[PDB]
């Protein structure tokens, strides 16, 4: 560790701290997470660092000293929800949009090939560079729940790879219309915010639903939203995608592997974002 320079704060987290730090001796700029340990932990770190992907935010290093654990990982320059941020006048074009879904679907599709879930995929751990790129980082092992699926607010304990999915739709909802999808500030009205939105679940629209940890009978019945109200700009086959993403049974939910066939993504490109760093 003495062989880094922390040049600036980049983020803080409720497992660590984010610095963009200079490798004193290969002299490159990385993002250095400090971890504030389990062996399994370690066994399962060791196995992100062979994770892989061009959609995925490259873990360098791990460095296990005394009682703190630092990840070394590539740096990028700016973070979606910044960009987001930025562009909130215009808007994102619509080819750009279509092209980080795309590639975030890419990502998604190779971890969950290999089981691996992130879990809570958010704006901000969505990085971006110059080259219209967009990768996967932060993945887990006041928090927001804006971005978080109806399984998991429910009580499921054993939640699968369509987490990441719904996460993904509430997100390019987000670009779409400038405007949070479904922006909760506690777990029930993050759920009943979905609610009123896609209707009141049931058991038609998702078998066993009513048997899940969390469900109370007493729940609200709201009836579900015209989809054309909700992301208006949006085209039909967008609207078509997003609606997949967003199924309640997370076994009616499309997966990343078929996403990627979506009509939606028959004219995608690769548009270069203006980034000011
Ligand atoms: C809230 N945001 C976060 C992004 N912040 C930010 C701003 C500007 C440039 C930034 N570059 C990063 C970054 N590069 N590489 C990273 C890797 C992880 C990582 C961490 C954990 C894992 N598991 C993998 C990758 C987190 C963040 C970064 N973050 C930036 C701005 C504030």
């Amino acid at each position: 560790m003495e062989n880094f320079q922390k040049v600036e704060k980049i983020g803080e987290g409720t497992y660590g701290v984010v610095y963009k730090a200079r490798n004193k001796l290969t002299g490159e700029v990385v993002a250095l997470k400090k971890i504030r340990v389990p062996s399994t932990a370690i066994r399962e770190i060791s196995l992100l660092k062979e994770l892989n992907h061009p959609n995925i935010v490259k873990l360098l290093d791990v460095i296990h000293t005394e009682n703190k654990l630092y990840l070394v990982f590539e740096f990028l320059h700016q973070d979606l929800k910044k960009f987001m941020d930025a562009s909130a006048l215009t808007g994102i074009p619509l080819p750009l949009i279509k092209s980080y879904l795309f590639q975030l679907l890419q990502g998604l599709a190779f971890c969950h090939s290999h089981r691996v879930l992130h879990r809570d995929l958010k704006p901000q751990n969505l990085l971006i560079n110059t080259e219209g790129a967009i990768k996967l980082a932060d993945f887990g092992l006041v928090v927001t729940l804006w971005y978080r699926a109806p399984e998991i607010l429910l009580g499921c304990k054993y939640y699968s790879t369509a987490v990441d999915i719904w996460s993904l739709g509430c997100i390019f909802a987000e670009m779409v219309t400038r405007r949070a999808l479904f922006p909760g500030d506690s777990e029930i009205d993050q759920l009943f915010r979905i609610f009123r939105t896609l209707g009141t679940p049931d058991e038609v629209v998702w078998p066993g639903v009513t048997s899940m940890p969390d469900y109370k009978p007493s729940f609200p019945k709201w009836a579900r939203q015209d989809f054309s109200k909700v992301v208006p700009p949006l085209d039909e086959d967008g609207r078509s995608l997003l609606s997949q993403m967003l199924h309640y049974d997370p076994n009616k939910r499309i997966s990343a592997k078929a996403a990627l066939a979506h009509p939606f993504f028959q004219d995608v490109t690769k548009p270069v974002p203006h980034l000011r760093l």
